[PDB]
């Protein structure tokens, strides 16, 4: 099975890079950095920060793209309604095997914290847990049992392993009933924000069943209906209802840390891969939040270990990687984005999708919908021609999508009027969009002139010569197989 | 592999019938009585009558067509160059085996013949063969052996098996260098009647290489580009060039008996079967000359052993049936079409076309033809979307040729703007004509009209119901998913 | 899907003849000309005849099978509790489409039947039939409509079709509550007889549930425990039936007249097809009853109608064919019996069993029974060594006709010391007998002689040469691979 | 494809450790400790220490190893030919882009080394190469630039990129024609040594051509026929020449970082994934050499990032993994050892084998050898009767590799005569050794004594249960299924 070569991977194919704006790229001309590094999402992380300063950003990087004439995606990364440590007095915490520590849900204490007493945001946390359960502190790194109740408000604990941990860090309390809602407060307002502000999507975070995705939509609103939501797995309730929260989303994030207590380590890589083929056969994308390339936070140059760990992301099906505190504090900005480029490429190797396509194919269920048995036909005949881009024309994007949904083995490049499709495209691999502009232009029921527009681009891009073949697709439903002049 | 059950066969998907003409059936009336059986195509026999003959059954045929408001193809079956006996004093010559018999190049014998003295047309008979040599006459069922020259005009022969033998019979010589023609002197003289008549196919007889059938289409010229070659296999050589013979003509006319010396009774059924597959893969129609149903010329009523003979040609993948004597010279013309349509029917039960499909499309070279390629997807996109019936605008109806090629498990309705197209569409399985009066109704570069007159069509035939789906072609290349109104 | 050739087709792997004993054939002369010409089994039907008669056959076949030291199969083929008329006047009855009739449960009219009033053997016809009924008479090829009561042993009738029939023929009521015994009074007796006279295999009649298997069984009793039952298909409840049926018997015979009322003529292809896969998927034998070369029965010589039947009935998979008349009481019974032969042999040029073994491998129930999985991975050794027979040591067989199941592409040479078990085989194709006389030879837990036995033989018959491997089994569980000397 | 989950993953099936003996390690009870953990086998590194240390260590595993009555494999792991510089009079040398430095030839300065001046020990370089061609050291890490000649012995080199090199580095030149042998005279005295001390296997190092590998058997002699070699896979020329080294040896060693200057750090991955799919197919062992885990050679648990590290190395196939400094000169020898156990074990999830076992099957040449076809067969009867462990009765071990080629879904059992067969099968993954003593125990042409001796193992390990089924093998050719007592 598959006899691999080291050659061709052009320049298309590669997956998308997801960067995290932060002091040291929240510039205009650091933006512009990055976006010419390879960046196609800006990330906001409203885990931290006012809305002044995320109102920055999106100006900033709005202010980057149009100068240089590109279109940027902007995400809202939510805080979500895990429960959090406070903050400590040093750097950190320094947890020690033997010892015995305190747990408060005093908020006097939430800018205190120390290694013998801290804080919990849970307000009601004495009265779920009991002496002898378990609390995993910093996904799970860090494990305390409960001894006693000191107080009304004060958990008696002993450390069972050394770990040190730095602020606010992600509590898990599995074997205690804790009804989190799927939206916290400080969510709701970030999301009229979103809204208000015109973003892209939002990767709503610690999601974990299908219903309370339906709950971040009805949190959107009306106006936010065209929003994208990513969803964020990260504990075992997620894992367990992914089926359904995959279908009833347009995406997900993983990383490998940040999946909860219930699967160890070694399992982890298990969940990535099952997760990926997951939303491959579903078609949607599926976003690698997991940190590698962390060294380049402090030098210039990776390390071949972290080179090999992108490596394998992308070689298993990864469609957007994305980073962190390199893009957001680090020293050298640019030159991690660079990096991630090149590993995107050229570890793209062996990718199939000449049966690949047939196999996604035979795993959906027939009827079909007319749109979707569309593109999927549409697919085929480029195989059969073995020639040599996809032109779709489409409003939303929903088509483009169906279309990399069913891999084809050349480059799509979709033609829209709406500028936020434009955006919302970036975080799907092998897409390219074409604005074609609705009121300057106008006239377009031909549906002439924007076809044209489409197949001049692919031409450019050196995508197609005048004898190949070309595919072309107007579905909500039509197609065409289409010579190049 | 395939558990069948016995239930449904709708009207479609039947096989084709060719009437045979003859004083049975000639009459207006008579021809209004085969159309209403089930007849499909009139087949003029060229090595019986005058031209006058035949000219009367075309003007007949399209007056019964006219008056019944279709459209019947015209067949030209040509006499062909294959060496053929005279005819003989009685009914017929009764061969014995130990006889001696002469056999001579002398005209004069021609009306003459006899058991014992007989005439062959070749002549130059006695230059070519040697004495032992076997000579095969009528299907090579009656083997002659030659002993000597009795003269430059006479063989001496021993007669090597007991057979009775009726005038003018095919003769086959293999191990005797013959360079027969492609075309006789009489074929070429009938072929200029078949283009100046406007016939819509030839049946081509003893075709033995592709080289011969590009020699008939030379015939045919300029004026005959339109007319359809179907070739007869009939000999080892034909057999043996078959997959060049195949995709360089429009058919293959194929005779259970009439399959020459060289295949042996019992692997008879083995050739049957592999043309057929051969064809069907290649796309193009096999028809079945064999003739099945014989009692049938005496009697009103057939025998299970004939319909059983029917059901197996039909099951194995015979596109057309074929019906000689028992149109042109029997009692019963039109009981006979009757029962053909009804066991051509119920007889196609288990026939696959779901993977069926699937294995016609990965046999054809890659990278196909652009309109190929559209129409191949087209019927891809039936099975996704399970519905439910196919409209194609074609010219030249190549296209609804291609489409039928790859079986789909829906009625195909072609719309034309050709008359010749609609007959010439009759031998092909599971295809009906809607014509377009392009002169009369006009205007159609929408392509509005014609495509609603194939679903006015495919509505009326009781095909498709308000909230079916509908699959459309505009190839030469355009394809089109539409719901029912 | 498979581009066949016509060359090889080696003696083995040939169909196997069942030959119907009469007046032509019962001398020990006339049976050494059908062992000779290629009689595996001779079939007694005790539908006619007294005891004594077929006590004779048995004596004879015994002697011409001893005299030619050889080993062939006696069949009791009983006559079964369907439903007959009595006999007539005439050599039949003449019915015409019109008239009017009558039919008596009056014993008095048996041996008088005429085409105006006749006998059925149901004493109780009378009581279960409503006017309006439709009876069925000899294969439902006649059908009769029930007008009213004349007594309380009278109907009168209307003959609904033309049609003239002879001498007790089934008749057949659907839509008449009819609980005919499993076996009738006359199948008791005669069973018995079949026990004690050591037939090999009951041809069981009218059978149409798997509990009626059972039933014949138990009136085999202890002593026939090893004789084994083929079941007769001959209505819609057995068709209905037939998994259940086939997994419960040793084997089925079909027909393709014989197969009633409620299968058209034109579906009874369809089911002669869907019957014989069924049967090979089970791995159990089916014998075609079906009564082709006809016209032997007073001509020298076939016709190629008549060998294309042959042809297709082999070609489809039919493992024994079974001649009646034309051996029991025809003009030509050796020269039948040689055509069948050629045939069997000629006609079965593209049977494959290379990806044919691998298909019905994956189509049985895991987990297998330890001998079945040993049978199996043994051809699949045959494949994987690319030679070239096989010697299986079986004392009741079955382990012979578990790897005949798997269909090997080579020889299977079976040694066994039950003489019983030599005969038996004879309806497994491509399986061959080698008897080792357990009592004179005697020693072989070695098991070193009989082994060579097989190998002593398979050389012998032109199988094997010096460097070849040949698989061995012992199962009930061992498998070898051995280098030939 | 593959819906994978997270249970069961039983004991054997966990791929195997090899771990490297140094200072830490080479103590009789440091060993005890090495085994108990899970090493199975001891590697020699014979690029440093006299043979009087490897003499110890070869002395103390057999010691260790006879103590805790188990056979563990010695294995030498050879220096190579491969061109090395000197060592430096730091700990090492640090290399800065810009700077210029100097290379000899000169032994006088082997002892010396330094930044701005070292050795190479290849005595030949400045005749080979030329101003303007690159030197690659350690791992083609650090690249130089050849500028002149300072003299017959020196040459002027630029430094392209800032790194720093420790002692004794490997050092590449393409673009330069050197043919360095197959076997230093260094190699050619330790592998007599080998012989003479009875080693298991030899790590052949810098192999490039199959032709190599041969010259390598001829310098181990008839002694040493016995002696598995496995080849290092170092260069690009050896990846090159893959297929002609695989079925020429007895395996392949590869590590992520040492796979030589032509293979950018990116596609490292790819080929790895390659090199494993090849020898896996080819029934070959593949040992990751990769140093993963690298933290704990100062800390007594590893990184989440190591552990994932180690997961895809094993998921993605590897079947051994091999520990250097970590057991050779690291801090927690013991600790290492038991977490790359629990991480072979855990990460074996989805580990497929029931469709597996036929894709290897259909990708092997026809006609296979007796023995190997006898193999493939009783895996496929494992599968077919769903149970549930193996007994090989295999003398040189061949048919326990054979068997474990075609990957069964239950554990394999050896039993052999001979105490190298034990060690040497340390490398096969699911394959466990049971001894049986020749001289002591003595008969069993049974076989009976031995196979019973598999089943008494495999039943107290906890495989087989009363009711089970085991398959049996004594091949070159036989095979047994047997019910457990």
């Amino acid at each position: 099975l598959t006899l691999s070569i080291f050659d061709p991977v052009a320049n298309y194919r590669a997956a998308r890079i997801i960067c995290t704006i932060g002091p040291s790229t929240q510039s205009v001309e650091a933006l512009k950095g990055l976006i010419q590094s390879g960046m196609s999402v800006a990330r906001m992380n409203f885990s931290h920060g006012s809305h002044e300063y995320h109102q920055t950003t999106i100006n900033n990087v709005r202010q980057a793209a149009a100068e240089l004439g590109v279109n940027i995606a902007i995400a809202l990364d939510t805080k979500g309604p895990e429960i959090r440590t406070g903050q400590f007095v040093g750097g950190d915490a320094v947890m020690e095997r033997g010892a015995t520590c305190y747990v408060t849900t005093d908020p006097a204490f939430a800018d205190k914290g120390t290694k013998d007493k801290f804080y919990i945001d849970y307000q009601n946390l004495s009265k779920v847990v009991r002496p002898g359960n378990y609390i995993y502190i910093d996904d799970g790194i860090l494990i305390l049992q409960v001894q006693s109740h000191e107080d009304e408000q004060t958990l008696e604990c002993t450390v069972t392993n050394s770990h040190t941990i730095s602020d606010r860090r992600g509590v898990n309390l599995p074997g205690c009933d804790v009804d989190l809602p799927a939206v916290s407060a400080k969510d709701r307002v970030d999301l009229q924000f979103g809204v208000e502000q015109g973003v892209d999507m939002i990767f709503a975070s610690f999601i974990r069943s299908a219903e309370q995705v339906g709950d971040v939509r009805k949190a959107l609103g009306p106006k936010g209906r065209d929003i994208m939501i990513i969803c964020k797995i990260e504990n075992h309730q997620g894992v367990q209802n992914i089926d359904s929260i995959i279908e009833e989303s347009d995406g997900i994030m993983v990383a490998r840390g940040d999946l909860g207590v219930e699967i160890p380590a070694e399992k982890v890589v298990v969940a990535q891969k099952i997760l990926i083929s997951k939303c491959n056969v579903a078609g949607k994308p599926v976003i690698c939040a997991t940190q590698m390339l962390e060294s380049m936070t402090y030098n210039p140059r990776p390390t071949r270990a972290e080179v090999s760990d992108v490596a394998n992301a992308v070689f298993n099906g990864a469609d957007c990687v994305m980073l962190s505190g390199e893009t957001a504090k680090g020293k050298y900005p640019n030159e991690v984005v660079q990096y991630m480029a090149r590993i995107c490429l050229e570890a793209q190797s062996a990718l199939n999708e000449y049966v690949f396509f047939n196999s996604i194919k035979k795993l959906q269920h027939i009827p079909m919908s007319a749109d979707e048995a569309v593109c999927s036909s549409a697919v085929n005949s480029v195989y059969e021609t073995k020639a040599k881009a996809m032109v779709v024309l489409s409003n939303t994007g929903r088509s483009a999508r169906l279309v990399a949904k069913y891999r084809p083995n050349c480059p799509i490049v979709c033609v829209t009027t709406r500028l936020q499709t434009c955006r919302q495209l970036n975080i799907t691999q092998g897409v390219e969009s074409v604005f074609f502009d609705a009121d300057k232009l106008g006239h377009d029921w031909g549906k002439e002139h924007r076809v044209a527009a489409g197949v001049e681009f692919a031409k450019s891009k050196g995508y197609v010569q005048t004898g190949d073949y070309c595919v072309v697709i107007h579905a909500d439903n039509q197609t065409r197989i289409l010579l190049v002049e």
